[PDB]
């Protein structure tokens, strides 16, 4: 297949990058977790908005927050029904935030999904905003100097 995994993209948790400099924000960086979750190929992703995961069920009062998120050129962090290339859907805990460069401009945008069977709180949405937020900081590194 086209676009094979970088090293980056082998990290063992669901994200992308996107680069908010080229139009629309498209995706530039995928793992390959992100890739089995949701059915895709790499390469018929790569160069597209992310907006492809969205479907009847999604919430789109929650769509607004991320698109509101990524305005502001802030973090968010909200969960969400997806929907994979094959139609199923999944509860998404969903966490986003930029990138910056050694300027502090906003470089890409990190986001890394955390797939589940349902809505979660209390301990579980904690527990699960915790690995989602570590995950995004430990693509901050990962991503500094691509
Ligand atoms: C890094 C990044 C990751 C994103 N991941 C998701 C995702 O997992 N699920 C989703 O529904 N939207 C996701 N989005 C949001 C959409 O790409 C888009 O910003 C949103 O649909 C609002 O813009 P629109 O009104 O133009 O569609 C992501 C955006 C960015 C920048
Ligand atoms: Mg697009
Ligand atoms: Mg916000």
């Amino acid at each position: 297949g086209e676009f094979l995994a970088t090293t980056l993209e082998r990290i063992e948790k669901n994200f992308v990058i996107t680069d908010p400099r080229l139009p629309d924000n498209p995706i530039i960086f995928a793992s390959d977790s992100f890739l089995q979750l949701t059915e895709y190929s790499r390469e018929e992703i790569l160069g597209r908005n992310c907006r492809f995961l969205q479907g009847p069920e999604t919430d789109r009062a929650t769509v607004r927050k991320i698109r509101d998120a990524i305005d502001n050129q802030t973090e968010v962090t909200v969960q969400l029904i997806n929907y994979t290339k094959s139609g199923k859907k999944f509860w998404n805990l969903f966490h986003l935030q930029p990138m910056r460069d050694q300027k502090g401009d906003v470089q890409y945008f990190i986001g890394v999904l955390l797939d589940g069977t349902e809505h979660v709180r209390d301990a579980a949405e904690r527990e699960g905003v915790m690995l989602i937020k570590k995950t995004a900081e430990n693509i901050d590194e990962a991503a500094k100097e691509l």
